[PDB]
């Protein structure tokens, strides 16, 4: 009763989208557990996301700490809600993302990209129908695992089945609550994706005492943020949530990325010519090759404009305020959707137009608009170790293949935690 003033109805991001427009920039929605109120102008993106006097709602993201009764994210660096517990983290873990981590990391983003080109090219005979979304998840899991861990995981070459089938049953775990063999597919798969951080760990532990070389990583940090810790709980809260963010979403923006471009013959033909003129024949991009690949860079942007995997976030709202005329109580928890913006004609001019010139130079950069990573103290660590990596896969990819989708495929989205594409991407591949 609470909320009854306020504008709203009497995927379920394009619901939200329809009624966005329909009601305007403030509407309540009673889809959550709770009732949130979805905000979607400019005006609002700006005061929530970009103070710090604005933290998430717990009760949102409680969904990710625990599913079913079982500690997934716990309080690690994505679920954590209290500012300072935050911080404390963030400013350990900041290290592993500077400018000098993420550079030695171009080798891993080089070799698993070249193993993932190696097998697709054997298959391109132009009839073999090869699943694109299962090759991306494998390759983005294999370059996680790697990077930040120190582990191969071979997903590329058929290993490790149960790890995946683990992570699949997990997100589909977060959708489902947010029957009786459906709970023990999840829990179990929850309790394996910890205590594979926990062999890890003792495996980094046994590697670091009779001083193996160990090379510095994301893995470092995390242990670094839990020095002296009472337990290890932290320490695998952490390890779980850069396992899975580390590559749901990478792989899901690869996915998409190719499924659309599918269908963009002509951006394609300019992608090609762009790799062709950078990299040329190399084998190998190096990171001055990356911030070369400027037609790359823009239609990677426009892919996440129309196709955000991670769709927006949520702040608490402490107290009653006044939200572009509508009078929102306090203990409100504000949606904020980058996917709704992106699709909303007050923003971007023709907005289901696949078109990387929104991108370029000398083009007015979307101001509070557009936040695939979102914006503020709270935006993805990961931001630019994501920005290289599926650089150099979609680098190597044009470099190498041509794609046409399987005709039957289709271009629309299910929600899993992140949105994805509905169909697998099954293309047929032919050689450069
Ligand atoms: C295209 C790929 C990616 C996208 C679209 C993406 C998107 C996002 C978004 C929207 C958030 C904010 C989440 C929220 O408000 O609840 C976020 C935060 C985060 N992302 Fe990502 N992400 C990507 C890749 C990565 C990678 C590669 C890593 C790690 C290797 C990562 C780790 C995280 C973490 C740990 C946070 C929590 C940051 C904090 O609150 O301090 N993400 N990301
Ligand atoms: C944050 C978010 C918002 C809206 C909808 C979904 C998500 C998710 N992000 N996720 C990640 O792993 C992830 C988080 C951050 N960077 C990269 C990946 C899931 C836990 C899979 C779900």
């Amino acid at each position: 009763s609470r909320y009854e003033h306020i504008p709203g109805p009497p995927v379920l991001q394009d619901v939200f989208l329809d009624w966005a427009k329909k009601y305007g920039p403030v509407v309540r929605v009673n889809v959550f557990h709770k009732t949130s109120v979805i905000v979607t102008s400019p005006e609002s993106v700006k005061k929530f996301l970009m103070s710090t006097k604005y933290n998430k709602d717990s009760k949102m993201y409680r969904a990710l700490q625990t599913v079913f009764g079982e500690r997934l994210f716990g309080q690690g660096l994505v679920s954590e809600c209290n500012y300072e517990r935050w911080h404390k983290q963030r400013r350990v873990i900041d290290l592993a993302f500077s400018r000098s981590s993420l550079v030695s990391l171009m080798e891993t983003f080089n070799e698993k990209a070249e193993q993932l080109v190696e097998i697709l090219e054997a298959k391109a005979d132009g009839q073999t129908p090869v699943s694109m979304q299962d090759m991306l998840t494998y390759t983005a899991m294999d370059i996680l695992a790697k990077a930040a861990f120190g582990m191969e995981t071979s997903m590329l070459l058929g290993a490790q089945k149960p790890l995946s089938q683990a992570v699949k049953l997990m997100l589909e775990g977060i959708t489902a609550s947010r029957k009786r063999k459906q709970l023990r597919e999840v829990r179990e798969s929850i309790r394996f994706l910890r205590q594979v951080g926990r062999d890890w760990v003792q495996r980094r532990r046994e590697a670091l005492k009779r001083g193996e070389e160990v090379p510095a990583d994301i893995l470092t940090q995390i242990l670094k943020a839990e020095e002296g810790a009472q337990d290890d709980e932290g320490l695998l809260d952490n390890f779980v949530t850069f396992f899975i963010a580390g590559h749901e979403t990478s792989a899901n923006h690869l996915a998409f990325t190719v499924m659309e471009l599918s269908r963009q013959p002509e951006i394609v033909a300019r992608l090609q010519a762009e790799v062709d003129e950078v990299i040329g024949s190399k084998r190998y991009l190096d990171f001055e090759d990356l911030g070369r690949l400027q037609y790359l860079s823009q239609v990677l942007k426009e892919s996440l404009r129309l196709y955000p995997p991670a769709w927006g976030t949520f702040r608490l709202l402490e107290e009653e305020t006044l939200i572009d005329g509508v009078r929102v109580p306090g203990n409100t928890p504000l949606l904020f959707s980058t996917y709704v913006m992106g699709r909303m004609d007050t923003y971007f001019e023709d907005p289901l137009t696949f078109n990387p010139d929104r991108f370029g130079p000398g083009a007015p950069k979307p101001r509070f608009t557009y936040f695939p990573f979102s914006l503020g103290h709270r935006s993805c660590i990961g931001q630019q170790f994501a920005q290289m990596e599926v650089k150099v896969v979609m680098a190597k990819l044009l470099q190498r293949l041509e794609f046409r989708l399987v005709p039957g495929q289709r271009f629309g989205l299910q929600e899993q935690a992140t949105l994805k594409p509905l169909d697998p991407v099954l293309c047929t591949l032919r050689p450069r």
